[PDB]
């Protein structure tokens, strides 16, 4: 038993509810959410920006330190760094950013992260500025995640095309 409340189940594994994962996380206090990072942890905008905002800016302070220290990240991999006020630890994990051209292909490699965690609040990888499908993203990860993933869709539209299109 854990704390995620209101999920739909998807799977045995995946489940999937409208929300802020910035408010959802400050409720549930996770062990572990997942970040929608870029290769340099610079947190502008998207999720990466709304969950560095409800750090006061620490989570990009101590991404600039890891940066500094250990260089950038792969399309496809990750760090696990603080989790600030939000959770005990942010996985900051690297979906391919269709508006770069980064191949789609990388998605599946992005999600086998979220494999060395038991439990994780995550969004959808790659999907809202990141550029692809969203249907797809949540296709991958049901097909790639074998730890127990709650996701965290912000647009009460999208989640609905989501849970109604589901196979
Ligand atoms: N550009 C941008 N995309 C964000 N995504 C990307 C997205 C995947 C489909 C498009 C999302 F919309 C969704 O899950 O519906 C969340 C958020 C954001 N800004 N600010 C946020 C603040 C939050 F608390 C949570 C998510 C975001």
């Amino acid at each position: 038993v854990n704390s995620f409340s209101g999920y739909l189940k998807l799977t045995d594994n995946v489940y999937i509810k409208n929300a802020d994962i910035v408010e959802e996380a400050k409720k549930v206090k996770p062990t572990v959410v997942v970040n929608a990072a870029n290769v340099y942890l610079k947190h502008g905008g998207g999720v990466a920006g709304a969950l560095n905002k409800a750090t006061n800016n620490a989570m990009q302070v101590e991404s600039d330190d890891y940066i500094a220290t250990n260089g950038p990240l792969k399309v496809g991999g990750s760090c696990v760094l603080s989790g600030h006020n939000l959770a005990k630890h942010c996985l900051h994990v690297v979906g391919p950013n269709v508006n770069k051209g980064e191949d789609i292909q990388l998605l599946k490699s992005a999600y086998e992260n979220f494999n060395q965690h038991e439990v994780l609040l995550a969004p959808l990888l790659s999907a809202g500025i990141f550029g692809a499908d969203p249907i797809h993203s949540l296709r991958v990860c049901v097909d790639t995640v074998r730890t127990n993933v709650y996701l965290a869709v912000f647009d009460k539209n999208l989640y609905d095309k989501l849970v109604s299109s589901f196979l």
